[PDB]
């Protein structure tokens, strides 16, 4: 019933997913000068990088927060393939099962403890 307990635990593994080598194209804001067209298609850019500075600046109050990025990281991959056979996107499948195999007992956890402490 630990509320803080969150926290550390999206610490590492923002660490996993920095370890796995299908972060790399995840690992820092998508590259305007490569991908000229990229904010015509996308509104909200979002990386691993930021995601990680947002944690360690104290600026997310929850992991449902946290979570809500790392989607849009899935997402905006979605929306800018070309193909659903792409590389990039084919690494966003498999690193985005990891992230929700690894979130689900974070979510649960951290549910539970503001549940007790709401008691
Ligand atoms: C580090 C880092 C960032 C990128 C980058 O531009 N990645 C990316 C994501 N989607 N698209 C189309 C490109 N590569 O390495």
């Amino acid at each position: 019933y630990d509320i803080q307990a969150w926290k550390k635990q999206c610490e590492e593994l923002l660490n996993l997913i920095f370890q796995c080598e299908d972060s790399e194209p995840f690992r820092q804001p998508v590259d305007l000068l490569e991908y000229p067209d990229y904010r015509d298609i996308i509104d909200t850019p979002m990386d691993f990088a930021t995601v990680r500075e947002t944690l360690e600046a104290g600026n997310y109050e929850s992991p449902m927060e946290l979570c809500k990025d790392v989607r849009l990281i899935f997402s905006n991959s979605k929306a800018y393939t070309p193909s659903k056979r792409s590389r990039i996107y084919s690494m966003s499948l498999r690193l985005s099962a990891f992230f929700e195999e690894h979130i689900s007992s974070v979510l649960s956890d951290y549910k539970s403890a503001l549940r007790f402490h709401k008691r």
